[PDB]
């Protein structure tokens, strides 16, 4: 039942975070899914990012997902438990000025959220 999902963001490091997706899935011979939360509240146009993200991951095979929430966090865990993803891909957090609670890692609150997909870092290159 393998589900390799990778969390598409409009970072400019999101698309080394796609290509090493598409090998995990690959050579783990998974189903590959690409998983985008929209919420409204910055970043100001990067749109055309996610875009281009969305589609290099629909060329290395993946179905490409985009899902409304009011955060990032609430969207892929409760959208991973409802399509039995096994394993999250995201890339590192690298820490800011920011360091209120709705600019914490991801991570912190897939924790605090007790995951139960896997879930893989993929640090910058
Ligand atoms: N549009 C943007 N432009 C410039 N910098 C941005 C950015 N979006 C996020 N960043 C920041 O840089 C880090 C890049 O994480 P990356 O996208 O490679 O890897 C991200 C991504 O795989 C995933 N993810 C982040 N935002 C997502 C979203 N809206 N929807 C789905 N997955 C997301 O979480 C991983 C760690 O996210 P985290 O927020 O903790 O850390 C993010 C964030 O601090």
């Amino acid at each position: 039942k393998p589900h390799i999902a990778v969390a598409i963001s409009g970072s400019i490091y999101n698309e080394a975070v796609i290509k090493e997706a598409f090998h995990i899935a690959q050579k783990e011979h998974a189903k590959f899914t690409a998983i985008y939360i929209d919420v409204f509240e910055q970043y100001k146009d990067s749109q055309k990012q996610v875009h281009q993200h969305l589609m290099l991951a629909k060329s290395l095979g993946a179905k490409v997902k985009v899902v409304y929430s009011q955060t990032v966090a609430l969207g892929l865990d409760e959208w991973c438990k409802n399509q039995d993803v096994t394993k999250l891909i995201i890339g590192q957090h690298i820490r800011n000025k920011r360091r209120d609670f709705f600019n914490k890692p991801l991570i912190d609150h897939l924790m605090s959220f007790e995951h139960s997909y896997k879930i893989e870092i993929v640090p910058i290159k």
